[PDB]
């Protein structure tokens, strides 16, 4: 099957890349794969464990082998051997000039960048671009996937997000103050007919306008935002406060990274991003909010370590007050990269079992699932299990 | 209802009593009962939060009271005024001479003791004694409830084990090698026909000389060993690592605490009944069993305030090694305590409802649940509320 | 001797008050007293373990008993029966009105003062009025330590706080803007020729002008900043990495608290006198910068149980990373009190053997030592110690 | 210099190795030894950074380059391309065949073994024998130091290790019963002159023979027992809770790590070299001796990458308990093979200077610093710059 990668010389980028090529070449496990489960045997007829990448990129870089080489020079996070043995496959992977549109202050930090608006074109004229790039590659096994880096909070308007048609005024019209790249992409994808995924919190096809156009289209799509880390742990270990009916005053989540985005995700402006995203997450599985705050702050020598610090203070019988520590020490490519294979093929699965709109049942992957309360991830394991089998 | 604590003078069944007190005299609040969670609405018509105590001690002290003071004084794991206001209460719980039959080396830790061996008795007679104390407080509303210090692995036997007519003879013979307390308190009960629970991993009423008897008698029965605290993180977390396909390549447990279940369990006598409980425990969620050390260690300073240490070490996406640390730090009693009246509540409950045997569906509060393989803390919750709902 | 304390009625304040009395009356041990430390014997010669105190405040409470009883309430950081048995001494401690001026936007946390300048009043005759409040109550053998809220950072003036000639100008000419409450206590103090402490990050004695007086008036004086918790375990624990030759390449320390303290440093403006610190920390023990964050979060339910996390990376040998992680648990004012004392009567020997100016030896205390560049623990309590052996 | 190795195809051993050729190589930097701190400035006057190494070994590997590689392929504890810059180096380091005598069932944990009494041969030809190949090696200017296994407790001797007579009686007449393998090479340097060091808690030069011999020989020697990791914290940490007059009431140590050692140390009969050496470390900086817990378990996924967990409880002020918590996460041979190279160079400087026997100054280095109590790492510190400035 195909997938094209939105920001695709990023690190989960190419380490999804770099893994399917080594598991394909049959030197690397499957461990870390959810599609490659007991419980998903059967999917391989829907969408075999085959991958053919291209993508989207605003970094100039020359291929997606010198992507991943930079990647795994700063973060080791994985051995030297396997990247060698898969340097040719990478090497013929050479992404298309995107778009940044609206993507803020902080895209000086990718280094040099290159633009579809760089180049002076209008609106049309770019989503065209993006459009031709993907349908050339395209085939009728082919998903949309992005990745690239979290962009602001949008500058969101009822006319032109509202509505398919006024999304598409805004193109014609050359109106890119209201259009983010994401949106762009997405719109193409699902313009072109293809499955779309968003593991960012970019607003991406989460807009009316775009929904709209995916249910019209017969279109499935997922999002958003990748939980792979602490918050995969909150999510799992808070409803056990809810289980034994004990009571959590207070939720702290710390985390740290350097890198590309913690150095972006830094400056409140763009920190905002993910402090909303921890504990109306906490009240839609205990039933209440306790105080909770979430943070992550830059931390250079880290790189993409990211490392986080969760107390959890909490009441229990006679409302004496008790507490719960935990450390998070991961590299976060690794836990997203196969997220993103497992993505690819739940979403031709959803495609070829003819679903169309938001896959709900696909909460399970995002830290803001669309269309769902469901937030548990036992119960999301749970709902994708079960919307797995009654389509399969 | 009634309820017949083993063990009555302990710093869990007294904490039970002080709370159930308070709770009834509406000066304090019902955090950590689960039977009090909204899914269990309507209990109340067949096991209201009212309770009467009384119960077997080997320990020599005055009252329940005194017991309760004794062990508030070296913890302070509520509130003094608590103390006082149920203090009338407690003095009129007087516990009843137990027996320490084959509980191991250090039960001269608790000091000061008297019991039904120690009178020069017989296993016939004792068992007469031990039914008497209780015949004498039951109605049709009463529970037994096992909460006595942990027994060393029994003796084994077929013969006197394998079958109630086997066991009925070992007490005949007054094969006192072959017995241990928890199997003749558990014997007790059945025999007069009462539910019966083990929040302890003493055998008790495990044997399958005493699932016939209950069986046969038609009495409900759950256990084994109350799940309160690190070992819920685990069967709560350990998952994760199953739904995200990942290898745990090592979990580690350590644990230190004080108090009278501190050094007896330390040393070798009793801390082979929670080594062979965690790997075993992890093979039931993981599908595989990873090196697992389980271990607990003397710690005078922490009294009845239980800490421990957990370490994961996890493979992902390819073969990558990550870690995961969390540290427990509460006051058992505390998290133990509403448990041992929850489960007194679902046993009159299923008493009620026509249950007989095991209750495999009370799995949610035991580290060693009997008949059942099901272990995740969220199947096991979803499993105690389908039961539930389907019996009331 | 005799003891004023600014922020009498604080929780660090009122408990020195319980445990000074405590400690007289019999009823507690002489533990977290360095004072109290073999080398220091001889010390009760010119300052005895005898305290009487007073002190200036702005909350509205009778006497520093209810003070005492309302953060006991909230902590319950020491027995019901200590507070008990000095409920006398302490009712016979009265706070006299004090100034909140320029003290920051946290000033309305503290629920319902009232201060001097709310009685409308002149720079001039709140400067007599505080000394003659201290003037009454002061004896030969009477220090004067600030324990108040932290105060923003001082409205900068080189005309105002470079020299004691444009001090007295900024007094006489009531220019408020370049006044702060803990500047016109010290000024206060010093005025009144008697020893003074600074426990906070407020400037207090260390505008230039402060000094100046402190030398003209041959008075000795100590600060700025408790150093109890977290500080103190870098200080003593950053040496360990010079000593090996090891390269820090970073250090977090993530807080927590709330009450008082807590909420009135969650404001940003309040919370800038500790951002600036333990970065410039580190380089006067190593020599070099390391990347350093540090930060205080308002956490309501942990109360005055600040809880600190800390996080160092580190390259050894062929520059290999590797981790260090600590977790600190600990009442402030319970480590915060005893120093309280312990600098009360090590000032009172300073003066008694006629030291004056900045007791730059006394550095052991603090967060941020005046004139002095020695931050090193170790380093610092052998000066304190040779300091005091060279003066016995 | 030259430096032969007891034990060179350690990790420990091989690590070292690599580091001192990447250096000198100019390849890699000088982070983690001690001797390059400032307060050294001219210790290569008499001791240059310059090392050529032989060894002991009883493990069949051709040379001491596949021994490293061999290391590395498990631990990855440093670049893959250091070591293809000191391969040729380090395949011209073919290791010596020595004893493993009584260092008891952690020897069958080492693979394909060959021994000096595996040749059937006496006490006198393998001492005669290990004369030899260090004699060959050895220069004016030559160090011995042992990296060897930890042996198990020695066989008691007072004759035999009581004195030089004793002990060289033993060998004559092949006493094989009383010797061990540390005890034999150490005997052989100091009778062939050389300096010797002993990083691991085998007796080694430790007896009262074998000193009585450096003594009578006018030879320096260090040890015993590198101080690396979880003690360095500790002998750094526990003097503040001395400095601050505050009560340790229990301190925990529990290490987990995999490789050779955590194999040799799992066994309880070899774990016993580090159980009695922990309450009486504390002692040495503390005045009292606390309850006090000290663990290692094996953990095989660790490998070298020793990570420790410890909790320190302690009481302050009105005799309150409070808790502090750290995790130390290193790689072992990091830590170490810097003070290999470090403990060489001063050993030669103090060859150098004329001293003789134990240096009690070099106890920085070690967790049982022989004849010496100073414990706590500042004062070690200073002790060690200060002895080194005294023969400057
Ligand atoms: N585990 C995880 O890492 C995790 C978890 C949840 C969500 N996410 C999301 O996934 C993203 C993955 O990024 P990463 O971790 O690989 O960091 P990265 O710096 O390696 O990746 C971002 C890449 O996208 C490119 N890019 C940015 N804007 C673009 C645009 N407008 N058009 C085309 N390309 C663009 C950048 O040049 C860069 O190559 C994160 O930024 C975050 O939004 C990651
Ligand atoms: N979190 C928890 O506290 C928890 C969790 C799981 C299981 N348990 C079970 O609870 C038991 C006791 O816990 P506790 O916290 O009350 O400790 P405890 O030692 O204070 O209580 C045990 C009490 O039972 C008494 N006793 C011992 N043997 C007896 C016997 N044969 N017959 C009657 N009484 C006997 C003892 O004198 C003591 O007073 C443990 O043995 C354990 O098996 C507790
Ligand atoms: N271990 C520690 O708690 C520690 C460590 C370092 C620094 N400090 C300093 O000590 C201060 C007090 O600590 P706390 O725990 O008692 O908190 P707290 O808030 O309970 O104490 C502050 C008290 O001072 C009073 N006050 C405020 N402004 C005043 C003014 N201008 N004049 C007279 N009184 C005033 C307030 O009414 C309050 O009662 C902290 O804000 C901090 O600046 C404490
Ligand atoms: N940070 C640390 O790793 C550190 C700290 C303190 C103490 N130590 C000591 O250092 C030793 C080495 O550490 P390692 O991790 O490199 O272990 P390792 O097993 O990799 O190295 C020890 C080597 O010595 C060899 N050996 C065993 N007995 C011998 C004998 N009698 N004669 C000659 N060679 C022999 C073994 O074959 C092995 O290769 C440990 O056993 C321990 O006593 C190490
Ligand atoms: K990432
Ligand atoms: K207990
Ligand atoms: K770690």
């Amino acid at each position: 099957m195909k997938v094209w990668l939105v920001g695709a010389y990023g690190i989960v980028s190419t380490t999804a890349m770099v893994g399917a090529r080594a598991i394909e070449r049959g030197i690397a496990p499957k461990i870390g794969l959810v599609s490659e489960l007991p419980h998903f045997e059967g999917i391989e007829k829907y969408a075999p464990f085959s991958f053919e990448f291209g993508g989207h990129e605003i970094r100039l870089l020359s291929n997606a082998y010198e992507a991943a080489k930079e990647h795994w020079e700063l973060n080791r996070h994985f051995d030297r051997e396997i990247l060698e043995a898969v340097k040719s496959d990478l090497e013929g992977i050479v992404a298309r000039k995107g778009t940044a549109l609206n993507c803020g202050s902080g895209i000086k930090e990718l280094g040099d960048i290159k633009t579809l608006e760089g180049e002076g074109l209008s609106l049309a004229e770019m989503v065209s671009r993006i459009e031709e790039d993907i349908k050339s590659f395209a085939d009728d096994e082919t998903v949309v996937i992005n990745v690239a880096s979290t962009e602001p909070l949008p500058n969101y308007s009822e006319e032109y997000h509202g509505s398919l048609e006024g999304f598409e005024r805004m193109i014609d019209e050359d109106r890119k103050e209201y259009a983010s790249a994401s949106m762009l992409y997405a719109y193409a994808a699902l313009k072109l007919g293809l499955p779309y995924a968003n593991f960012t919190p970019s607003p991406g096809s989460a807009i009316p306008a775009l929904k709209e156009l995916a249910e019209k289209k017969g279109v499935p799509h997922a999002g958003n935002d990748g939980k792979t880390g602490e918050t995969l742990v909150k999510t799992t270990l808070a409803p056990m406060f809810a289980y034994r009916n004990m009571e959590v005053v207070g939720w702290m989540s710390y985390a740290i990274l350097g890198d590309y985005d913690g150095k972006v995700l830094s400056a409140r402006d763009n920190k905002e991003s993910k402090v909303l995203s921890k504990d109306k997450v906490l009240e839609k599985m205990l039933g209440y909010s306790p105080y909770s705050i979430t943070e992550i702050q830059y931390f250079p020598s880290l790189v993409d370590n990211k490392t986080a610090f969760d107390f959890v203070h909490f009441k229990g019988f006679l409302g004496k007050l008790m507490k719960f520590y935990f450390i998070w020490d991961a590299i976060d490519a690794i836990v997203a990269a196969p997220l993103i294979l497992d993505i690819a093929r739940f979403l031709l699965f959803a495609k070829k079992k003819g679903v169309k709109g938001v896959v709900k049942e696909m909460a399970f992957f995002f830290k803001s699932p669309m269309d769902t309360n469901v937030i548990n991830t036992h119960e999301q394991f749970v709902v994708l299990k079960e919307w797995y089998s009654n389509l399969k």
